[PDB]
């Protein structure tokens, strides 16, 4: 399958995630929410991939983490 190629401009390709529900819908218009309903949209930057794939770099969050420990064994006395 040939295919061509011309001038190419700046593409920013975005979408909307959501909050409530965090899902994210192909639109840089809409206002409302379909997972869920809500009414505010919050716009995020994506980039694509030779293979195709979404990344959105996120702010690190808190997660802490607990103390770990360890085992034991045992065995016969005498016989
Ligand atoms: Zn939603």
């Amino acid at each position: 399958g040939s295919s061509g190629s011309s001038g190419v401009r700046e593409a920013r390709s975005y979408i909307l995630r959501c909050h409530g529900c965090f899902k994210t819908t192909s639109d840089m218009n809409r206002v409302f929410c379909g997972h869920c309903g809500n009414k505010t949209l919050k716009k995020v930057s994506v980039t694509i991939n030779d293979d195709g794939t979404l990344h959105m770099h996120f702010s690190r969050n808190p997660k802490v983490l607990n103390p770990r420990g360890l085992r034991y064994s045992s065995g016969p006395s005498s016989g």
